[PDB]
């Protein structure tokens, strides 16, 4: 017997991420041998992005490749279910959390309560800042109107004095261009290129070599499927599916990273400009994030569990001192 | 129906073999039972230098083993795992292999050897061992230092050290006995597991902002006999190279939740942990470039797989052109 499901995915038509996301569609026919197909929506064609977690809740659709931060306001845990600013940022270490620390149990508990089934995380990339105005440090950021993601990304930028709007990327451009906003955190270099930002931005703005991301180092996607209609997909294909999404997290990551080390040749010759932000303004930016960190982390119990989780690891690996956590605590 | 015997590099008893040993039963399940992989520790079936031809000839259907061992006979293997200041995340040998093409030059090559290659194992970074202290470059000169060979042991030896071959499960004897001063094998969990803190009390590793000098990713990998391999179902072929996908990353994270687990274990046993300076790391630095391009021009292969990664490293800041000066692959 063969099983259909519609997904959409948070890509918009048209970037490399949504042909890599119908890529990924065929791999998975494959895999199951026909038994699971999986109909590929962008961005919008059945709910607006932001609404795709309803969606799924409800059924209308029968799974989502959200950017998992979305659920934010929703669902504190999801704030670390990706990452925020200045803690772990390497894939490899939110593999490992995910992995092997006991981030995948604490996601699908949250999302069962939901009637949502979390199958995995996607890899995906770090996330790059557009401006129409040169932001050269900490101080530049105050007064800015600027798009991102909401949740604890928002919060640390409103920290920073910037006047913070939430936004579906494939509204970013015309905000952009009617001066609605000034600036933009989007997603990485080749799918912002893809929706032309560098046509109404002159400047990307990033860290220093040292931590060329501030805010969003490792921008997770995920698969979650409607919780109905997981438990009546039969095991074998069940587990077929998870197999199939975390080979897809490192096929998609790597997708990406092609496309954009070719992208950065193209913003040059755009005549855009890469604005890099010093260590300086990383620690002004450090002492603003902590305190947030702890802030979200006490939500919920399933806030708390995967940032206490996630901070052993940090002091684990030398990301955070004792001293910097003087009178912070879940 | 089909039922493999593979052989790893782990010994049994490792956090490695024990990662290892639970991937088989995810073969079988997301097989549904269809194809079943045996699994034997390091030296159950032949010594782990010899997988290779014991998988070649079809004694072993398959190996999971640290592919730059092969760096004797196949110089494109020196170049599909980590080697002195090259990429050094896990994501970039990711990229590499998966978007940049090196996945396509390492089965090529392995075809030609009668192997199918199907893909990289995600694993961790090397540390030292020393029964002395080694605290800056200077100190490795007259070293007996055991390390994996090929590219990892010329740069070692380029600094003053006398290099031997040991597989990891003949190095603990070797340090007791004084054979060696010092061993190069793994990350701190399965080092731990072998014992290498009852006979060296110091692990040598780089600094905070280097901390792996000659290793930052020792890959694993997962090779089939040719014959077994085309004689495998396309479907069970494709599920394979998935199950091997996922498992590359499971048997990453295992070894990272471990290796945090040891560093207490080592404190406790009275083990110091010394970290070399970023002169050291500089000083290794003009050593290993040239000997990069020594191994990358010694084929077809390896002088296209080094092409692509110096392309990528130059894109990414990981080498400047002043220190390629004179250097040409």
């Amino acid at each position: 017997r063969r099983y259909r499901w519609r997904i959409q995915t948070a890509w918009d038509a048209g970037t490399v991420g949504y042909s890599l996301f119908q890529k990924f569609t065929e791999r998975v026919k494959e895999l199951t041998d026909g038994q699971l197909e999986v109909q590929p929506f962008p961005a919008g064609a059945v709910v607006g992005t932001f609404d795709m977690f309803d969606a799924v809740k409800t059924g209308v659709l029968d799974g989502m490749n959200p950017f998992t931060l979305y659920w934010a306001g929703r669902m504190p845990v999801t704030a670390f279910l990706s990452s925020y600013a200045l803690g772990l940022d390497r894939p490899d270490q939110w593999e490992t959390w995910f992995y092997s620390l006991g981030g995948l149990d604490i996601a699908r508990r949250a999302f069962a309560e939901q009637g949502l089934f979390y199958v995995g995380p996607v890899q995906h990339d770090l996330n790059i800042i557009h401006s129409k105005k040169p932001i050269r440090r900490f101080e530049d950021f105050k007064g800015v109107k600027l798009r991102v993601p909401g949740g604890m990304i928002a919060e640390v930028f409103a920290a920073a004095g910037a006047s913070t709007v939430l936004l579906p990327g494939g509204e970013v451009y015309p905000a952009l261009e009617r001066g609605v906003i000034d600036a933009a955190d989007f997603v990485g270099p080749a799918v912002n290129y893809n929706l032309g930002f560098h046509q109404v931005a002159k400047y990307i703005i990033m860290g220093p070599p040292e931590t060329p991301a501030i805010h969003q180092p490792v921008d997770l996607m995920d698969f979650t499927i409607n919780l109905n209609r997981w438990r009546s997909l039969p095991k074998p294909l069940q587990e077929r599916f998870i197999a199939a999404v975390h080979e897809y997290s490192w096929i998609h990551y790597a997708g990406i990273q092609k496309a954009n080390l070719e992208a950065w040749p193209k913003y040059r010759q755009a005549g855009v400009e890469v604005i890099r932000l010093s260590n300086e303004d990383v620690r002004k930016f450090r002492r603003l994030a902590i305190p947030i960190w702890f802030k979200w982390a006490k939500m919920d119990k399933y806030s708390r569990e995967a940032f206490a989780s996630q901070l052993e690891y940090m002091k684990g690996i030398g990301y955070v001192t004792d001293e910097e956590l003087k009178g912070l605590s879940l």
